[PDB]
């Protein structure tokens, strides 16, 4: 049982992002939706912590929400014109910044509080407040260019909160590994030519950014080396996520030896999502948590942060984020994942897990770490 | 441009199965949904409709309804046992019937109407009223046991037609060809022992009945031979899918010689859909649709039918269905699929298509077609 | 049994207009809806045409669609400057025009098509191809001033009709019957100084526009006795509402002469609806189409053009349209209005009733009918 | 600014009650809802709570869940028989109670947490630990007879809570001040023939239970004078309710000198309620408890406890509950209610509000008040 904090902000459930049929936005031959729809729905986020209350593990948690970062505070990432420009649309009512980038009232303010949720999380547990952090971070952080919003993110949340870390809490190198189905290219770009901070992205190969695989774009000039693409096969399961974890991951934690890993946490590898095509459950990710704590044990005296990225199945990922949680902080609650054994049984046979198998032994030897 | 029909009926859009979060029934840890959800909603059948109708396809179809399917005509499937429970269930207001068969008021007559639209359409096309037929039947049929309702299926609704057809309008040899993503485990039964239809079934890898492959079973008795498993693997796209139509499907409607040939038409393997993990785009169905009405021409003189069956990405579906209804009746309309270019980026790379081939490839071999 | 006309588009359901918590805009302290919500819903008016279906109305009328109102149409009622910032925004993705105006992409050519079905509908009662019409227009028209939308109101649908029948079909006098819930401030603004054209609202004192009652407000120049405003108690019922036309509106109409009826056709009057406050059930609406029909045989050869505005009660509209339908087209389905009863028990005692029969006693002697 | 209690749980959002279409049971002529629909949803009271939280409001209140009323709290109310049966369709997944009382699994527990919430915010008041109290139970309970569930209510929550501080706290004379806008039969039935607690409701004329006015029930045996009904015209707004509480609800509290005051506070006569018909706004809700509250400090050391019953405007409630919050605590947040000035200009004029008052002045003559 450790000291895990839980950050989040009912604000951040109102961020908004007009009008869409699932991920369409609505008009020419796109029908209105008749009910909900839009896939960034603040009722996945929702539902997570809904169930954390009716479990019985919110009180077990360090509760906390943050500040918002402050200009200063993205300013370290984005340049004066994109966030002049996103704060302008969110103070007029909305609308959009850029091609497929809708935003809504207020959006601004509630993206730095997003951004401020991460900052506090990754604080806390430097300072040794906290043995561990979640935020829920909503808008998601991990797609965000340092001057273009992509992919439901408007502010590069863990670049934000590590950069603040770097400049306010002597912070020195870090591991951010994103297991959020899709690609990090946002975190992948802003840190291309640094080896003082590790990018480790696991995604479903060509999923967002659509046709992109990325194995062979390792960093550039110093950071050459120090960012890892493991694409996976779409209709991946529990043993092939592992596995790359186990075979890659953490090999690669060990050679970097980060002051401290942050996990860009999505769900949308589960079994259910509607913008991915993985079969994690929730003991996937249970155990992918348990992965990077021990490793976080081993290399940085615990220390670990998991941001919220996206995840998509409504009524799924509450039963994958609670499995997280309980994983985190050592707690288990009386909830049983009523899809587990379902999903178990959907895995794909041995055939495809050798032959995954075999693919990412090859990413692990051409990285150096077989 | 054929002459085509289009069988449909406002009320199978009135069918309901109580409160359902996506798949999860509502209770214990599965929070109550806060607007849309439950995954066999009419609207996704609806939309395909209504883009039938802004697109201008509509009027260019022969639109009809149906008389429902008379108790006859049920019980040349189901034994009255089954049926008097249904109809007991369904009189009283709805409930289960069974464990995980939901069903509403009403539910009974309208699972009558929707088998009635697939005969309807059989006996259309057979007649030579109509060159081809589609049916929106909702609910669908194709996992309906002849004692058991499983996967939102409550009448085995194109063997219901087929024997129709058999006893009234002397139908010899049928193929049903079943591309929902999952597997046509009623269809499969019903004619497991018989070689006058035969039933083919490409589906994702153990995905619903849950751990199902089923390569291995060919039929039993004078069936054996005649019904044939293709389980795909979770993941596969436009590449693979039409890859096993034309190395496995249609090299075995050449070797059976049918009378007709009825597509279970589900839409499930789309790139969005949350039940199943397939990456099929619109011109996915368009090709298939293509594959198999160039069959028909060839076989039994353009005699197709097709029956929709699943399908639950609701903004996507429509597009899917839209380019279905364009194939079959040669008639393309101004609308373009806004996904399309999207999820041909998304599509396998070149070794996993190779490894899919090299499986489909067994799969031919072990069925005497290569 | 009468030929009765029903115009209606599957567009017009696809008209958007943004996020809204029921009526009020996302953004500030109004939290985004989570499921649906929106008060101008198209769901409202599809459940109308969908009860329409399952009761065998449908095909016993004349089903019709329309061409557009074109911009020679448009031009009779609205100023140059408006039409193109309407459509300006409207060709640009949606968005608002003016406060409290937004609208969707392609809204544009959607509320041209509402206001054609009107024009058509008007013109096939007048040429004698049918007995009777009604056009579900959605949008809705009577708050429309010619250069300033309301009430969820773009262009001036019921105007526009009647001026292009005036200069097309030789449309003389013309009588138009609002009995949306609202004050028609829209058509008593265009027609306020012109004798032609009699406009009558019969509305809840003070509810759209707020504050306005307006009674006193007879016309100017011309026109001065030729508008009639009947601000109804909030909270009136069916007693009420049919003693107010048969008091006041009947005779007006007997003066006046008419070469034909339109009903600016509501049914936010009914007693579930959110946006007023009044108890009108399905034969309220039932009864008030049989007063202006009679009033139609007596005065126009029976010309009576009904043109849908308002009605915001998700459930229970779809009863008060197909009792209005079934009375204006004589034929009565099997439906029974399961709130009915419960309605009518809620109606306003004797106290009340006659209270406001005095108050309507008043404004039939003000306005020189008594 | 007082010690003001907030109670609530969580698990009381997850009570179900199958499909709705609004008001209405799904099946026959309702087609089932879209999306969102039923109107007892939690929505309705989750969003104030979201708003008090986005407000600032929530940290300076006491916050507090309750342990659920024990059998022992509910037998001082219900009879076994009707407890058994209700706990028995709970127990076995949901399922009708008696004609019109849908209720969902565990909806039995979850009822018994809404009352104990109601219990423990009585007793916090009444041992001095709290100055007032506010308990967001849902389900709701005013309407529930002893044997019979009604109107969205399973069990008696204010007549448990009472008789629990009757039994285990010395509690005295108490007076229930009814201004949901229905009747609170329930309250009105359980304490018809006692002295020691007296019932008072403001409801309209007629709603729910429906035909019922009850001005002339003024309790039974010893309890004849003890029970209040104010039938209130539909269509009243901010004048009459508040006049009807200075003119014969406080004057009967300072005959009455109840030990504690509590309040059954709906806010479905809002002015956006499709549940009734009544034009109040926030400040009618604020002005309310501002009168009863100061009531309570000239009558019982400023005990009052508020426990909510119903309303259905799920957009506009949350301004009501906030603005009741305000009032209680003695807090003003930031928040103006946007729909403020809007509803007031939509009040009735002085003709019905001076109607409305004569007939409050009977009333209140007939009580013995004037
Ligand atoms: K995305
Ligand atoms: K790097
Ligand atoms: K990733
Ligand atoms: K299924
Ligand atoms: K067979
Ligand atoms: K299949
Ligand atoms: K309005
Ligand atoms: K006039
Ligand atoms: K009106
Ligand atoms: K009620
Ligand atoms: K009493
Ligand atoms: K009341
Ligand atoms: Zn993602
Ligand atoms: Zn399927
Ligand atoms: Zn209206
Ligand atoms: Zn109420």
């Amino acid at each position: 049982k450790r000291k895990t904090g839980f950050f989040f902000d009912e604000r951040c459930f109102w961020h908004s992002t007009g009008l869409h049929a699932v991920t369409l936005p609505v008009g020419g031959w796109v029908q209105p939706p008749a009910g909900g729809g839009h896939a960034e729905s603040p009722e996945t986020k929702r539902r997570m912590k809904n169930l954390m209350d009716v479990s019985g593990l919110t009180p077990q948690l360090a509760l906390r929400s943050a500040a918002p970062a402050s200009l200063e505070d993205l300013r370290r990432i984005h340049p004066d014109s994109y966030l002049e420009r996103f704060k302008a649309i969110s103070d007029n009512g909305g609308g959009m910044l850029g091609k497929e980038a809708p935003l809504g009232p207020g959006s601004y303010e509630i993206a730095c509080l997003s951004a401020g949720l991460a900052c506090a999380a990754v604080e806390a547990v430097l300072k040794g407040e906290l043995d561990n952090a979640y935020s829920l971070s909503r808008p998601p952080g991990h797609h965000c260019l340092p001057d273009q919003s992509m992919g439901f993110c408007f502010l590069a949340n863990i670049p934000i909160a590590v950069e603040r870390a770097k400049a306010q809490l002597g912070l020195g190198k870090v591991a951010i590994i994103d297991w959020d189905v899709h690609h990090g290219n946002g975190t992948q770009h802003i840190y291309l030519q640094r080896d003082d901070v590790l990018t480790i992205s696991l995604h479903q190969d060509g999923c967002f950014p659509p046709g992109y695989a990325g194995e062979d774009d390792r960093g550039v000039g110093a950071g050459e080396g120090y960012n890892i693409n493991i694409p996976l096969l779409a209709g991946a399961g529990d043993d092939s996520w592992r596995y790359a974890l186990e075979t890659i991951v953490i090999p690669a934690l060990a050679r970097f030896e980060p002051e401290l890993i942050i996990i860009a946490c999505g769900y949308d590898a589960n079994a259910m999502d509607p913008l991915a095509r993985m079969q994690l459950h929730s003991d996937s990710f249970r155990a992918m948590t348990e992965q990077v704590q021990q490793a976080a044990d081993r290399l940085c005296g615990g220390k670990l942060v998991m941001v919220h990225e996206g995840g998509y199945a409504e009524s799924y990922v509450p039963f994958c984020g609670l499995a997280v949680m309980e994983a985190l902080s050592g707690i288990r609650t009386e909830v049983q994942d009523p899809l587990l054994e379902f999903i178990q049984q959907q895995q794909p046979r041995a055939t495809f897990a050798q032959f995954q198998r075999q693919a990412i032994d090859r990413l692990a030897q051409q990285f150096g770490l077989q």
